[PDB]
């Protein structure tokens, strides 16, 4: 998994495609608001890139 990855998951919108994440994460025993998530330019995570996008009213 990568962090990327989730940052094109969250940017394209499907959310069958954002599946497993709750496996991998407990899994690797990491948080999202870890720093391997963290952009770390700014702090922005992944929440506020899903937030940005808004195709239509809803995302």
């Amino acid at each position: 998994f990568d962090r990327d990855r989730l940052f094109n998951v969250v940017a394209r919108g499907n959310p069958e495609d954002l599946a497993g994440l709750l496996e991998y994460l407990r899994r690797t025993s990491k948080y999202l608001t870890d720093s391997e998530y963290t952009e770390g330019s700014t702090g922005k995570t992944c929440l506020m890139k899903a937030v940005l996008n808004l195709q239509d009213g809803v995302n």
